[PDB]
């Protein structure tokens, strides 16, 4: 019995919790009322299996089971449409169809929060089912949340609900805090989205390279025979997680919380702290810790790896554990590197033995490694000092104005929503890592922007327009990052001449956040550009004020609407002359 195995270990409550989040992620347009009984009946059946296990139906797979209660809703298509052939098919095919329909996009209403007093009062009411709802709606909207994580931010929301609803000043008390885990989980989501896009586009072995590299800069005192094992585990964490597998990804997590602690002295000193929290925050803690001290003697790269005499020998045998030793090596001594250019080494170093350990004289072509190595390192330093400047200049409003403009003439075909999203992400990497020293900033930077990019690469994915986006996100993951920051304004462009309306700002702009506001600012820069890409200087950066006077403007003329609509129409024709 695997449910009564998995009941037992996670207790009912995390493992009723994760079965919502399963079926919300699996059919996200699903209401919240029906995952409610689904979950029930899945729970109200692990029991009688934790009370017999030779019951009725307790060998079967979670899987099969997790589905046929799916679909004794998925089946309805004038509701779910295309997911319903999912259903038609069966395990493992159909668990198989049911990721290969996760939305990353859903065409989802877009939650707001009631007022406070709203929120603290259904709160006390019913905190489980006011606990279920939110589960359930951050799992819908985002897919690919790490499931063992999304429980841990559950606690977290619900105790801002417990102290500030109690509080004298409950808005006071309460809203920064719901302000801070949606701005935490987003960051959560995305992080996530990667390990599954690193495991499923581009295979395993990929994974573990990052998982080395990663590992070994946080824990450059642990043995390779020690980040190896936990590289090991934490993939089998990663891989249940992100193939739906979230009840025995989350008892494994643990696991490897526990072992982790247990073998403390030998990975890491930094650990101590986490490992007195109870069990959800820490492993929150463990997995974002900060890195340990490096060993005071270590010899130089160099020796084993370019200057044994016995390197290609040494790397023919088992080159998959030669090559993570190097990384594994080349990684802890230099915790100031990315991990991609960590990764981008590695498979320099590969290719590099490739090519030498067949020359006639090995040792004579690849003792330039380390010469080759150079390039590499100085682009992204480079890249990073440039934009840190640009940032402590613009600001970052402007700073992701510039990004816009800027990948919105790189990339054109791509959907606006998606330029001003991603862009206005690409945009807080100034406030992210500037605020560094020149040591910490590569690694910061460069990998913020991966997660950045390969955020892109997912939504465009879902309807593909541009090439040279499939392209850099297809071609290798390690490279997306250069790939996007080489390409130019693309002179293929056929713009679209001036829409009539999209331009036209409605006075309810004036009641939305000053967030929003910004975001529909943006929106229309990025229409700019989409119409006049050839050339736009500085002038762009001066029609892009003009609008934000406008609104500033018209939202205080004390007008029956009047000189929103009416200066829009002039103003649209003062934009299109100039």
């Amino acid at each position: 019995s695997e449910v009564a195995h998995r009941f037992k270990d996670l207790g009912e409550e995390n493992f009723k919790a994760l079965v919502l989040i399963a079926f919300a992620q699996y059919l996200q347009q699903c209401p919240f009322e029906d995952h409610v009984k689904l979950v029930n009946e899945v729970t109200e059946f692990a029991k009688t299996c934790v009370a017999d296990e030779s019951a009725e139906n307790c060998d079967k797979s979670l899987h099969t089971l997790f589905g046929d209660k799916l679909c004794t809703v998925a089946t309805l298509r004038e509701t779910y449409g295309e997911m319903a052939d999912c259903c038609a098919k069966q395990e493992p095919e159909r668990n198989e169809c049911f990721l290969q329909h996760k939305d990353d996009n859903p065409n989802l209403p877009r939650l707001v929060r009631p007022e406070v007093d709203v929120m603290c009062t259904a709160f006390h009411d019913n905190e489980e089912t006011f606990l279920k709802k939110y589960l359930y709606e951050i799992a819908r909207r985002h897919p690919y949340f790490y499931a063992p994580e999304l429980l841990f931010f559950a606690k977290r929301y619900k105790a801002a609900f417990t102290e500030c609803c109690q509080a004298a000043d409950k808005a006071a008390c309460l809203l920064p805090k719901l302000d801070e885990l949606r701005d935490e989980g987003k960051a959560s989501s995305a992080k996530q989205r990667l390990k599954c896009a690193s495991l499923q586009k581009f295979g395993e072995r990929a994974f573990k390279a990052w998982a080395v590299a990663r590992l070994s800069q946080r824990f450059p005192k642990a043995e390779f025979a020690e980040v190896s094992k936990l590289v090991t585990d934490l993939t089998k964490v990663h891989t249940e997680c992100c193939h739906g597998d979230l009840l025995e990804c989350a008892d494994d997590r643990a696991d490897l919380a526990k072992y982790i602690c247990e073998n403390q002295d030998s990975i890491s000193s930094k650990l101590k702290e986490c490992c007195e929290k109870p069990l959800l925050e820490k492993s929150h803690c463990i997995a974002e810790v900060e890195n340990d001290e490096m060993p005071a003697d270590l010899p130089s790269l160099a020796a084993d790896f370019v200057e044994s005499k016995d390197v290609c020998k040494n790397y023919a045998e088992a080159k998959d554990v030669f090559l993570g030793m190097f990384l594994y090596e080349y990684a802890r001594r230099h915790p100031d590197y990315s991990v991609v250019l960590l990764l981008r080494l590695a498979k320099t170093y590969e290719t590099t033995l490739e090519k030498c350990c067949a020359a006639a004289d090995p040792h004579e072509c690849y003792a330039k490694v380390f010469d080759e190595f150079k390039p590499l390192v100085e682009e992204p330093q480079n890249l990073i000092k440039q934009n840190c400047e640009l940032f402590e200049q613009l600001g970052e409003y402007k700073f992701q104005n510039a990004l816009l403009v800027r990948y919105t003439k790189k990339v054109p075909q791509v959907s606006t929503p998606t330029l001003v999203e991603v862009s206005r992400n690409l945009g807080k990497v100034g406030s992210k890592c500037c605020k560094h020293p020149e040591a910490k900033r590569m690694p910061c930077a460069e990998d913020y922007l991966s997660v950045v990019l390969n955020q892109l690469c997912v939504l465009h994915e879902k309807t593909p327009v541009s090439d040279r986006v499939t392209k850099c996100c297809t071609e290798s993951l390690v490279n997306r990052r250069p790939c996007f920051s080489a390409l130019e304004v693309d002179e293929t462009y056929v713009p679209k001449e001036f829409n009539a309306e999209t331009f036209t700002f409605h006075a309810d702009i004036c009641t939305l956040s000053e967030k929003e506001r910004q975001i529909k600012k943006q929106t229309a820069l990025v229409e700019l550009v989409k119409h006049k890409p050839k050339a736009t200087k500085e002038q762009l950066k001066a029609v892009m004020d003009d609008f934000a006077a406008f609104v500033e403007k018209c939202c205080k003329a004390d007008d029956k609407e009047t000189c929103f609509a009416e200066e829009g129409k002039k103003l649209v024709a003062a934009s299109q002359a100039a």
